[PDB]
């Protein structure tokens, strides 16, 4: 599944991400756009043998277990494969733990580089949520 912008905004609002840890909904939609292009199935391999999974590109070194990553911690207590569902529940629950862990949304490099600093409210504009 690839989400549309307003469809994803709607789903993330349903899951309680609007203002989660102080981050307005547009932050989360922008993060998904530049992390995964709204693609629930996307994966990306890294040089440290970890992999980024799903719509928020959650990484296997710290957050989920994929049975193939060195120095893994599985802080979200979830198999990485669960983050490749077309249903965003597991990714949101993991994201809430990541953003609460103490560095906010800076955890997402694409967000830090291509969303932070811009007017993120524009990502939910016209969605009439
Ligand atoms: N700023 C924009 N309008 N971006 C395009 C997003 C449109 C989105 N995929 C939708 O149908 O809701
Ligand atoms: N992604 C960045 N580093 N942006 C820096 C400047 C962004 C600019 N203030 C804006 O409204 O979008
Ligand atoms: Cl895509
Ligand atoms: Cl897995
Ligand atoms: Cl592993
Ligand atoms: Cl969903
Ligand atoms: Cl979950
Ligand atoms: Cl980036
Ligand atoms: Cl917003
Ligand atoms: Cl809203």
């Amino acid at each position: 599944k690839v989400f549309g912008r307003c469809e994803l905004a709607a789903a993330m609002k349903r899951h309680g991400l609007d203002n989660y840890r102080g981050y307005s909904l547009g932050n989360w939609v922008c993060a998904a756009k530049f992390e995964s292009n709204f693609n629930t199935q996307a994966t990306n391999r890294n040089t440290d043998g970890s992999t980024d999974y799903g719509i928020l590109q959650i990484n296997s070194r710290w957050w989920c277990n994929d049975g193939r990553t060195p120095g893994s911690r599985n802080l979200c207590n979830i198999p990485c494969s669960a983050l490749l569902s077309s249903d965003i529940t597991a990714s949101v629950n993991c994201a809430k733990k990541i953003v609460s862990d103490g560095n906010g949304m800076n955890a997402w490099v694409a967000w830090r580089n291509r969303c932070k600093g811009t007017d993120v409210q524009a990502w939910i504009r016209g969605c009439r949520l």
